[PDB]
DNA sequence: AATTTTCAGAAACC
DNA sequence: AGGTTTCTGAAAAC
DNA sequence: AATTTTCAGAAACC
DNA sequence: AGGTTTCTGAAAAC
């Protein structure tokens, strides 16, 4: 069997560091090889064209806001 | 040759969303695989991990206090 | 609106 | 002139 | 602070 | 009791 996960955003930052770790490690590979290892600007646009992807432009423009 | 590469966060959302496309991949099936398809929450996770991971508490909690 | 791929052309490099 | 890759936008499709 | 991997135990499933 | 995977935190290292 196994337990049940319970949603990423509600688990503890320790265990959501825990499940996205394999992705984490294809983001910073994807960073070093195209981006110059910058993985902030990269997970930061990822988001934001994600964001705007579903047309939560405001959110976009807020997070937008705090970024600069 | 070619024709240098321009910083992620200068780029058109068009120009940005080429460059990634082929790790937008990647996130996606991902999220597929093991978060429901859930490429928001997962994406929102990684950035927020990524700006604390870099002791950004400030920013990581103003976009936890817009995302609710 | 968004998405996607295709077609074009200019721009920046060789 | 040619080459290339990147950037932009439009175009034609979902 | 952060990071990492290791060790533990409890928790939730079979 | 056993199994498993997930979650949490501590522990020992950078």
């Amino acid at each position: 069997g196994g337990r049940p996960r319970q949603h990423l955003l509600s688990l503890t930052r320790r265990a959501q560091k825990h499940r996205l770790r394999e992705l984490k490690i294809q983001v910073k590979e994807f960073a070093d090889k195209e981006e110059g290892g910058d993985v902030k600007a990269v997970c930061l646009t990822l988001f934001l064209l994600a964001l705007r992807a579903r047309n939560e432009h405001r959110q976009a423009d807020e997070l937008e806001a705090i970024m600069q």
